[PDB]
Formats: structure tokens, C-alpha cells, sequence
């Protein structure tokens, strides 16, 4: 049954500590930057969360412990000062939004609180990005949506209309994957590894920060190469990437609150490992991935005479690589997954599943 089979991996992997190591080390070509602006754009931040309609003490929480600005100067460390509020705010309102609807928010449990959320926030993307857009919210629009207009509307000013439908699309496909995750139909135990992966794969909401690179950037890759293949391929790797090392670094907080729906553990239910031997497998799918990111730059159609155009793909995947990369580096500087005295002087990190 779902009860016996959470009874036992808490059992399994209740109290357990591992020491992971540093992940930076498995994507060695792959260098983390920090944006030289992050704490003046801080303060900007500050001054613009009092304005936002959400919770006071859930406003201090994210600015405290996720400290999202920090995340888009790591995604976006060459980016001119301008492009960071922006990039920044977008963070906040995902994160925002995030928490009212996952495992364990508001609206997760109740067939109207997703469904109708899901509704009045497909309706601001479609307001701000579609080709006859309204930036002013509606009278009675939700903290959590009512806050995204003006971001859409910034963000929108510094993409091209190319850019501008893809990060429409993949904004749609983040919300609508929250929504058809909500099942009227709950299976009675936790899901084979390989579905759960797959829905992932499709839904996390990370896609959006590779596009908003061309906001950083002020580049517009262009529809046919962002069709190629190779290119296809590297936004694939880099969202599996992202994926895996954050069911790594996430286990603690996910297990903590026993939300039992993460790889690792998934690992442990489905093919008999222990934790440890189940975070060693994730760490060499990440290696994997890696290497087959990198095999793929070497199919991507560089020109021979446009190098306007190689620029660009070259700027393109490097936002891809920096969402892996990015990701990791930001955990290990925020405390939204951990503690940061749980890092030693090697970067290695301690989790503990205690609780």
C-alpha cells in the first residue's frame, strides 16, 4: 500500500547522514560567475518586496533564505546592472507562486484552488505576452498573479518578439504542468522512478531561465537553430542536469517534511538501494548528461561566415550550461535546501535526515 511503502523508506533512511560531495566538480568546463551588482540590486529588491502582496513573514523567509537575486546574478553573471531587477523579480514572484501550490501549499489538496490559480495565471501570461497584451491587473487579481504583470510586462521590453513566444509557451507549459499534475485519481503507491522522472522532465520550471537569458544578454537566438538537434539536445542535458543535482541537494528539506516524492528516495523504494547507493546513481547520471552536453556542441550549425550569429549560440548555450551549474552553486550559498554550516572547508556537503 502507499502507507506501507512510506513507512518503510522513513524507516530505511530516517536519521541517515551523508557527506555528498562538492556537484560543481562533476561539470568542471563549466565555470561559476557572480554578477558584480547582486547586493546594490538587493537593495532595489528590498524597497520594490514591500510593495508585493504577499505574506510579510513569507516575504522575509524567501528574501532570508533563498535570497533570490543572488540566483539570477549567478544564471546571468555578465549581464549589464539594468537587466538584474528584472531577472530578479521574476525569481521571486516563481518562488512565490511555487509555494502555494506544491506538495505542500494551499491550493494543492483543493480541485478549485489549483485549478481556478492556474486559470488567472495563464490569463496574465497571456495578457503580457500575447500580441495584443494589457499590462494592468484586474481589480480582484491575487497577490501572487497580480505581481507578475508588471515583471512580464519589463521582462518583454528587453525580448524580441521571437524570444517573447517562446518564454510565453514555456510559462503556459510550467503552469499547465502544475494544474495536470493534480490528479482526481491518486494512485495507491509512490510512482516508478522512470514516471516520475519523466514528469519532471517535462514540468519543472527552469526552461524559462534559459530564455531569459536573451533578456540578460539582449540576443535573440533564432527559431531555426534553437530547432537544431544539437541545440534541442543541450536544453535537454542542462534540464535533466538541473533536475537530478536538485533532488541531491533538495532530499534533506523534501524528507524533513515527509514529502517522499524525490528521485533518491524513489531509488531506494523501486530498485532495493540504500541512500547512499542511490545518490552515487544520480551523481553518475548527472556525469552523463554532462558529457552528453558537451558532445552535442560539436553538431551545432556554426556558421563560416557569421559571427553575429556564433555568438549567439554560443551566448545561448552557455545561459543552458549556467542553469546547471547556476543552480548548484546558488544552493550552496543560500539556505533554502540546508543549513550552510552543513558544508565543511572541502565543499563537501553533510545532509541529515533528521527530523
Amino acid at each position: 500500500t502507499l502507507s506501507g511503502e512510506r513507512r518503510e523508506i522513513i524507516r530505511r533512511a530516517l536519521n541517515k547522514k551523508i557527506l555528498v560531495p562538492n556537484i560543481l566538480e562533476l561539470m568542471p568546463a563549466w565555470p561559476s560567475e557572480f554578477q558584480p551588482n547582486i547586493d546594490e540590486v538587493n537593495v532595489e529588491i528590498d524597497e520594490w518586496l514591500k510593495t508585493v502582496n504577499v505574506a510579510k513573514e513569507k516575504k522575509l523567509k524567501h528574501r532570508a533564505r533563498g535570497n533570490y537575486t543572488l540566483l539570477a546574478g549567478i544564471y546571468y553573471p555578465h549581464c549589464r546592472k539594468e537587466k538584474m531587477l528584472a531577472l530578479s523579480q521574476f525569481l521571486y514572484w516563481i518562488f512565490f507562486w511555487d509555494d502555494e501550490i506544491d506538495t505542500g501549499g494551499e491550493l494543492t489538496e483543493d480541485r478549485e484552488g489549483t485549478i481556478l490559480c492556474c486559470a488567472e495565471t495563464n490569463k496574465c501570461i497571456n495578457d503580457c505576452l500575447g500580441p495584443e497584451p494589457n499590462y494592468t491587473p484586474p481589480p480582484g487579481s491575487r497577490g501572487t498573479v497580480e505581481m507578475l504583470y508588471p515583471i512580464l510586462r519589463d521582462l518583454r521590453a528587453g525580448l524580441s518578439p521571437v524570444s517573447t513566444m517562446r518564454l510565453k509557451q514555456e510559462l503556459h507549459d510550467y503552469v499547465n504542468g502544475v494544474k495536470n499534475q493534480q490528479k482526481v485519481r491518486q494512485e495507491d503507491h509512490l510512482p516508478n522512478p522512470w514516471d516520475h522522472f519523466q514528469m519532471r522532465v517535462d514540468d519543472v520550471g527552469v526552461i524559462p531561465s534559459i530564455t531569459q537569458n536573451e533578456y540578460a544578454m539582449d540576443f535573440t537566438l533564432p527559431d531555426w537553430i534553437r530547432r537544431h538537434e544539437a541545440m534541442e539536445e543541450i536544453v535537454l542535458q542542462c534540464t535533466k542536469l538541473t533536475i537530478l543535482l536538485n533532488e541531491i541537494l533538495s532530499l534533506q528539506k523534501e524528507f524533513r517534511v515527509s514529502q517522499l516524492e524525490n528521485l533518491c528516495l524513489l531509488f531506494m523504494n523501486t530498485y532495493d538501494m540504500s541512500i547512499e547507493q542511490s545518490i552515487h546513481k544520480v551523481l553518475g547520471l548527472l556525469k552523463d548528461h554532462y558529457k552528453i552536453c558537451i558532445e552535442a556542441e560539436a553538431r551545432l550549425p556554426w556558421s563560416t561566415t557569421d559571427e553575429k550569429l556564433n555568438n549567439n549560440i554560443r551566448e545561448y548555450i552557455r545561459g543552458c550550461q549556467r542553469l546547471a551549474t547556476g543552480t548548484a552553486c546558488w544552493s550552496y550559498n543560500c539556505e533554502r535546501y540546508f543549513k550552510l554550516s552543513q558544508l565543511n572547508d572541502q565543499q563537501e556537503l553533510l545532509l541529515d535526515l533528521s527530523r
